[PDB]
């Protein structure tokens, strides 16, 4: 009664408001692409919430190329839809939107960032839907993603590498802590600022709002042991694949597979965790912060803000951030 009057009076139109609107119309999206495909109108449905004065709707429409462009080509493709720049044309203000078909889209992709206030965590603008098309609207991060910036730089060093890492697991306890498991944490959904001193979690495709047996698992070699075992999954998916990201960062290369071929869901139940792949040159609180990190039996694993402790005293010790942003190649790790 609540829910059902606010969506049946935001239906049809795009308005200005808040978080809780727009979470709430994201529902019946994700509801809709379920359903089978109808024969479309004349002029499309053209309905969602904008949550800055940055995006205005103009007589309560938002519609591409009229109101908005995409300009230059992509920024990349996120796990459901491909990400350009783009404008709006009344206010000339810039940000990056997603464009997600129907079908594919999951209400968390929103639910799960809508009105957070983290700097950890990319801010949503709104999302507006024309017919089968959803465009999500975001705060427009100019430095690109911390995948991009491992494959350009070959592998970070470890203070850079502890430093991403430690805003990483700043956002993830802004999100435990409001049952929200991101549930793919890799380099490619961390965006980096500019001058690369602020990263920031992005992309909730596989997103659950919570313990659960719904989740969707993102890269199979981030994946926690629990998720292949088939058993119930919570926050503690997103501390292992931290660590994941962390052996990407200084290896150049994602665990296992510099080790295995074929589905790595075997041998990631069966192996001991990938602690081998920790650099023999580490420091003892980095070795022993990704060691807590990658223990197999979630219950024992450290949540997001116990690695966050540990991996702040490990950047301590090694002398806080001194590397230079984008540096020199680094020689990533030959397989064996
Ligand atoms: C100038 O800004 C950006 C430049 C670049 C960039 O240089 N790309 C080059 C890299 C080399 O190949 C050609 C393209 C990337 C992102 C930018 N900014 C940005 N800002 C907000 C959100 C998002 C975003 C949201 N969800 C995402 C992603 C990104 C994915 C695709 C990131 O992997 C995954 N899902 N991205």
């Amino acid at each position: 009664s609540v829910e059902e009057y606010l969506v049946h009076a935001l239906q049809g139109s795009v308005s200005s408001g808040q978080a809780h609107s727009l979470t709430s119309l994201a529902k019946t999206w994700a509801a809709r692409g379920s359903r089978s495909r109808e024969p479309s109108p004349k002029t499309e449905d053209n309905e969602g919430v904008l949550l800055t004065e940055k995006l205005k709707p103009v007589d309560y429409e938002y519609r591409e190329e009229v109101h908005w462009a995409t300009h230059q080509l992509r920024l990349g493709r996120g796990s459901f839809g491909e990400v350009h720049r783009m404008e709006d044309k009344q206010t000339g203000f810039q940000c990056a939107v997603k464009k997600v078909r129907l079908e594919v889209f999951r209400a968390e992709e929103l639910m799960a960032c809508a009105g957070l206030t983290s700097p950890r965590i990319v801010p949503l603008y709104g999302a507006v839907r024309e017919g089968p098309w959803v465009n999500i609207f975001m705060e427009l991060l100019e430095g690109g993603s911390l995948g991009q910036l491992v494959k350009e730089q070959g592998c970070l060093p470890e203070d850079r590498a502890l430093y991403y890492l430690g805003q990483a697991l700043e956002g993830l306890e802004y999100l435990h802590s409001r049952r929200i498991l991101h549930g793919d944490v890799k380099a490619d959904n961390v965006l980096l600022s500019s001058d690369g001193s602020h990263a920031a979690l992005c992309d909730f495709g596989h997103a659950v709002c919570l313990l659960t047996g719904d989740y969707i698992p993102g890269t199979e070699t981030h994946m926690a042991p629990e998720v292949v075992l088939g058993r119930s999954c919570d926050a503690k998916v997103d501390v292992w694949s931290s660590c994941c990201m962390m052996l990407h960062m200084l290896n150049g290369c994602h665990p296992w597979t510099q080790f295995f071929r074929g589905p790595l869901c075997l041998k990631i139940a069966s192996e001991p965790p990938p602690v081998r792949e920790i650099p023999p040159s580490c420091a003892p609180l980095t070795a022993q912060a990704i060691q807590e990190g990658l223990r197999k039996e979630p219950i024992h694993r450290v949540s997001a803000a116990e690695l966050g402790g540990k991996v702040n005293r490990a950047l301590q010790q090694v002398g806080g951030l001194k590397s230079p942003w984008r540096g020199e190649y680094k020689e990533p790790r030959h397989p064996p």
